[PDB]
């Protein structure tokens, strides 16, 4: 861990892994389309409702049960 420093755990810099596909958010160039909230991040294609499957990329949503739900679906919750 931090103090124990056991095993072979050595890193220099880790990127914010998506909270939907569980993958590294790479992309070195000119332009980027990814959402961020509370530190976490979500690809433009990953950021979507977990009920109707609507693209909420850079749009309004509602965090609930460690998930995301558009203002509409949120009303059902
Ligand atoms: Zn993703
Ligand atoms: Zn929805």
């Amino acid at each position: 861990g931090s103090s124990g420093s056991s095993g072979d755990c050595y890193k220099n810099f880790v990127a914010k892994k998506c909270a939907g596909c569980k993958n590294p958010i790479t992309g070195f160039g000119k332009g980027s389309s990814v959402v961020a909230y509370e530190g976490q991040s979500w690809h433009d294609y990953c950021f979507h409702c977990k009920k109707c499957s609507v693209n909420l990329a850079n749009k309004r949503f509602v965090f609930h049960q460690e998930q995301v739900y558009c203002p509409d679906c949120a009303k059902k919750l």
